[PDB]
């Protein structure tokens, strides 16, 4: 707990010139649209714009405490909105263009952007979700639930059981909930596109789902300020902020980036919306 590896933190940032940012987001849509299964995989750098700092970056949680400094938070949790980034996310599932979702992230930022819960894996939990110890019934609150480890809330269960409700939030001994990452394994070894958001990749088994998509001929893009455990493995890195590639990116694809009407839970993947034509490639 307290000797717990943080990893490689603090490590220098890389930026792509805009010449090669530009290339490498065009060739990035060339994979989209040459993929039939693309998975992304989401980690803090992806909530940073709303003010939430990251882990391992120049200014994160363990980079900042190894400095004997404190992270700055510039939202609540509650009051962080969903970044240009998330909202192209829910854009891609709605135009069956993203198969599924796998996300560190425990800001519940994904959950609140109304993308959709059977396409996503919260690999290390939701602060906004509580779960049924009796009868594992989660409840997304419009608050953060107070504790963290798998602790009783003090609520209980009220479908129509009184179980003892529990974060969600792993503590560092605690393995990952079977569901999520048992279908975040199935996305990514099926995946023919693994594309990784604003995370290091350096935490088991999180960071290694992306690598699975590589056996059985799958590409890896990687999108992120800071080098990360997997770069030699990616077809393609992109050294960039996340938002200036997704808008890239979804400008490329014919794709707007949806209105936030504020938070909202939608807990099954809707009819799959119209999508632009292709562009011929080869
Ligand atoms: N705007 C941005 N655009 C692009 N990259 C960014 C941006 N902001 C930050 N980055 C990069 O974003 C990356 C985020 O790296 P890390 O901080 O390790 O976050 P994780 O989600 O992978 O952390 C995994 C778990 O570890 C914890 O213990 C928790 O349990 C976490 O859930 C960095 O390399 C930055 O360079
Ligand atoms: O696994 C975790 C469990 C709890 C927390 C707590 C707060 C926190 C801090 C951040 O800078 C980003 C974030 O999304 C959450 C962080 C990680
Ligand atoms: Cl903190
Ligand atoms: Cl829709
Ligand atoms: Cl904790
Ligand atoms: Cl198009
Ligand atoms: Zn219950």
């Amino acid at each position: 707990p307290f000797t717990a590896d943080k990893g490689k933190c603090g490590l220098p940032e890389i930026f792509d010139p805009p010449e090669e940012l530009e290339r490498k987001v065009w060739e990035l849509a060339r994979l989209v649209w040459q993929s039939s299964s693309v998975v992304f995989h989401t980690g803090a750098g992806i909530s940073t714009a709303s003010g939430i700092p990251d882990f391992r970056g120049p200014h994160g949680v363990w980079t900042m405490e190894e400095r004997g400094l404190a992270p700055k938070f510039d939202t609540t949790f509650e009051s962080a909105r969903p970044t240009q980034t998330h909202m192209a996310l829910v854009q891609l599932e709605r135009v069956g263009l993203l198969r599924f979702l796998v996300s560190q992230n425990v800001d519940g930022l994904h959950v609140r952007s109304g993308f959709p819960r059977d396409k996503l894996a919260e690999l290390h939990g939701n602060m906004f979700v509580e779960e049924c110890a009796k009868c594992k019934t989660q409840y997304v609150r419009d608050t953060v639930v107070g504790t963290m480890g798998l602790k009783a809330t003090g609520r209980l269960c009220t479908v129509a059981c009184r179980g003892e409700l529990r974060d969600t939030i792993l503590d560092w001994e605690d393995s990952l909930p079977d569901r999520d990452l048992a279908l975040a394994d199935e996305a990514s070894r099926n995946a023919d596109l693994s594309i990784t958001l604003g995370t290091s990749l350096q935490i088991r088994p999180s960071g290694n789902l992306p690598l699975a998509t590589k056996r059985r001929g799958g590409r890896l893009v990687i999108v992120n300020l800071q080098p990360t455990k997997h770069d030699r493995h990616a077809d393609l890195r992109i050294h960039g902020y996340v938002d200036e590639v997704m808008t890239r990116l979804m400008k490329h694809l014919g794709l707007e980036i949806p209105a936030w009407d504020g938070p909202r839970v939608l807990e099954r993947a809707l009819p799959p919306l119209p999508r632009p034509p292709t562009p011929k490639l080869e």
